[PDB]
């Protein structure tokens, strides 16, 4: 192939990062996140009954509004970390950054006020291996690679720091390549432990200077879905109790003016370390001593055969630019800017 495409995000608190898709004849337009984390593609159905909120303040696709719309109703329930969707297949056009895609789809009819009530985002794009697709549907990716238009079998991710002021951007899917004007240095690529999943091995998670977790090596999904850095509940109290952050319902805090005073935490992923300070990990939103600011780390328990893992969300996707090899079967990082 010989054509690049790039999908422009909106950055939303830096924990949302979703850009706009066209699905039908004429395009319904959806705000979707595009996930490594996952395989389906899926927006909510206008068969969604009105009594899940969720349906009532999200865009909804009507099949009886697609010319191109093709039938399939086959049954499916997608169960992910924070909650579940469930509904039916349907087939039709979608366009994705000027490239359009004949694609399998869920239409969710079925769609929880927690945690979707607190999407800005309508729907997600799977970004992930053939392998872990519900149903075996063929995901986009691998659709738009059968079309033979890209340079290149990768894609690219750039989440911005900035989510306040216009004129910023708020990130940036490169499809078929990379953007060099938004990273720098090279790309230090580490392979997947196996295809079918975007996950690498890491050899040690430190907190300062010593490596108090990872030890011995561990797994790191690397989730363009995910808002934040997660490990399992062990490893994450064992962090949170190293750092001095206090526990409570969805996440952990610090007092904001302890918060410059953490200690830097390094990811150690194929002989280079990662290091996030905490101007990278915190979410410093006053320095009083009175307020408690919240960390961009959390405790989740993904089941196997993924997990337990580590999953790298925004927060590092952040500080370092990415880059999903599916040619090579590797994951590459260079400074973000
Ligand atoms: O459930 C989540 C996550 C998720 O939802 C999604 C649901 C489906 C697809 C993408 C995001 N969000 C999320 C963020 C903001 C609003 C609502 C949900 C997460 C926030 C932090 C950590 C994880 C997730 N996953 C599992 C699927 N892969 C990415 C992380
Ligand atoms: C749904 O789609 C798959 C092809 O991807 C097909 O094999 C299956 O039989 C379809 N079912 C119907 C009822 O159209």
């Amino acid at each position: 192939g010989n054509t690049t495409s790039s999908v422009i995000l909106t950055n939303y608190m830096d924990t949302q990062y979703y850009g706009e898709i066209g699905i039908g004849t004429p395009p319904q337009t959806f705000k979707v996140v595009f996930d490594t984390g996952s395989s389906n593609v899926w927006v909510p159905s206008s068969k969604c009954s009105r009594l899940y909120t969720a349906c009532v303040y999200h865009k909804l696709f009507d099949a009886s509004d697609s010319s191109s719309y093709k039938h399939n109703g086959t049954e499916l329930t997608l169960r992910y970390s924070t909650g579940t969707v469930s509904g039916f297949l349907s087939q039709d056009i979608i366009t994705v950054g000027g490239i359009t895609v004949t694609q399998m789809f869920g239409e969710v009819t079925e769609m929880p006020a927690l945690p979707f009530m607190l999407a800005e985002f309508d729907g997600v794009v799977g970004m992930g291996f053939i392998e872990q697709a519900i149903g075996r549907v063929t995901p986009i990716f691998d659709n738009i690679i059968s079309q033979g238009v890209l340079k290149e079998d990768v894609f690219s991710f750039y989440y911005n720091r900035d989510s306040e002021n216009s004129q910023s951007l708020g990130g940036q899917i490169v499809l078929g390549g990379s953007d060099p004007q938004h990273y720098e240095g090279n790309f230090h690529y580490i392979n997947l432990i196996k295809t079918g999943v975007w996950q690498i091995q890491m050899k040690g998670v430190s907190v300062g200077s010593s490596t108090l977790l990872c030890e011995d090596g561990c797994l790191a999904l690397v989730d363009t879905g995910a808002s934040y850095i997660s490990g399992s509940t062990s490893s994450i109290e064992k962090l949170m109790e190293a750092l001095g952050a206090k526990k409570r319902l969805f996440d952990y805090v610090v007092k904001c003016n302890e918060g410059p005073t953490l200690p830097d935490i390094s990811f150690h992923l194929g002989g280079k370390e990662y290091t996030l300070t905490s101007a990278d990990y915190v979410f410093q939103e006053s320095y009083s001593s009175k307020k408690l600011c919240t960390l961009a780390i959390h405790a989740m328990d993904i089941p196997p055969p993924t997990g337990p893992t580590w999953a790298l969300g925004a927060t590092f996707i952040r500080k370092f630019y990415t880059e999903f090899d599916r040619r090579n079967n590797r994951i590459g990082f260079a400074l973000a800017r």
